[PDB]
């Protein structure tokens, strides 16, 4: 038997970040806690107190594990883009019961001192938890990436790594609307179908099961790449680039292979034999387009004419298996974590 708190202090489980990471993370980088709290906003705050109920697990933050965005700081939660309700705000624009989403903690109950940096949902017709994928800050990217660097046009052929995530999965759809030929690369059987049978990609192969990832890419590019969206770096990237076409396209999203530990990429001479451009952006730098993302995106989902695939772990227990498995393929698409559901 335990008493209510006379003082209304309740318990708010934490993921913790122990100490700084040094090569690949593992999951007693972390430490599960058990904190108390008051649900009450600091005096003068001008920023909510929200309860966490998702959490999205992405690549880049195994970066702000290492000591020097800001790092983590050891001993405080984790912090990533979340789905939230607000419990008590400093500003009007949010009210008790609003739902979020933006950067939060990892733990049940979080104070975000600027709202600045939050969206306030409208639409509640779908998953909430798409507000932590598609409809939040991986959508974007994917959005960014395609529309705004790749210059993309029909009938240009068109690869994605990492195809079957959180960014090309939607890539790929993009770009199989745009009338383009895609291929996507990922690590799994079950991936590679997934691309070819839900997100209807032309064709797709399992980069670990080729050992020439030259000949796999002739094999579904017989006259070269238009496009490269780059998730992975690595040896993909060089396989890449002696297949690209004259005036193509390389944006470079992300480099996961590189995330951990070191690796030189070699066939840069094609960026000048193929007069290709090699382009890296930050989604942050294209949020001034996320309104107009939501009203292309939002009716496409209603209409079957997008769909997305999220891999939920249930629990803040399942965090740090979750964000870990990033680095080992373990998400079949978009990882989140279901910290409560309402
Ligand atoms: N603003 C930005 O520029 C921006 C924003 C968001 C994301 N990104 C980048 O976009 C990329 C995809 O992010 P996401 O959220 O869509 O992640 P995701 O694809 O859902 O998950 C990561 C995937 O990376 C692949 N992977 C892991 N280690 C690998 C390696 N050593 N070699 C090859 N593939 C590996 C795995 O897929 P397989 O099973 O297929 O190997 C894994 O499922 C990441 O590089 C991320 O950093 C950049
Ligand atoms: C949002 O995701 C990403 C961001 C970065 C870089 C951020 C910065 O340089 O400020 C790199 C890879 C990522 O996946
Ligand atoms: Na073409
Ligand atoms: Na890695």
């Amino acid at each position: 038997m335990a008493a209510a708190s006379t003082e209304g202090v309740i318990s708010n489980k934490q993921v913790i970040l122990k100490d700084y990471v040094t090569g690949f993370p593992k999951e007693s980088d972390m430490q599960l806690t058990t904190a108390t709290t008051k649900l009450k906003l600091p005096e003068g705050s001008k920023g909510v107190l929200v309860k966490n109920l998702y959490l999205s697990c992405d690549p880049y933050m195994r970066s702000r594990m290492t000591k020097r965005a800001a790092s983590f700081d050891a001993g405080s939660p984790i912090v990533g883009y979340g789905v939230a309700k607000v419990l008590e705000s400093g500003d009007p624009k949010f009210k008790k019961g609003d739902l979020i989403w933006g950067m939060t903690g990892w733990e049940e109950y979080s104070v975000i001192t600027s709202t600045e940096s939050l969206f306030k949902i409208q639409h509640i017709d779908v998953p909430l938890s798409y507000y932590t994928g598609i409809l939040g800050m991986p959508g974007m990217t994917a959005y960014a990436g395609f529309y705004e660097i790749c210059n993309p046009k029909k009938g240009e052929t068109v690869f994605v790594s990492a195809a079957s995530g959180a960014v090309g999965q939607l890539v790929g759809q993009f770009a199989k609307l745009l009338g383009c030929y895609v291929v996507g690369s990922a690590g799994s059987k079950e991936k590679v179908d997934l691309l070819k049978n839900k997100f209807g990609f032309d064709n797709a192969f399992n980069y670990k099961e080729e050992p020439d990832l030259d000949a796999a890419l002739k094999r579904y590019f017989p006259e070269g790449i238009d496009i490269y969206f780059e998730n992975v770096g690595g040896v993909m990237l060089d396989a890449v680039l002696p297949n690209m076409r004259v005036h193509g396209r390389i944006a470079v999203c992300g480099l996961i292979s590189q995330y951990n530990i070191d690796e030189g990429c070699h066939n840069l001479m094609y960026l000048i034999i193929k007069q290709v451009r090699m382009q890296g952006f930050l989604v942050f730098s294209y949020y001034h387009l996320y309104e107009k993302f939501l009203e292309m995106v939002l009716p496409a989902i209603k209409e079957g004419k997008l769909t997305y695939v999220e891999d939920v772990v249930e629990g803040l227990e399942s965090a740090p298996a979750a964000l870990i498995g990033l680095y080992a393929g373990r998400n079949v698409g978009k990882q989140v974590v279901v910290v409560s559901r309402e």
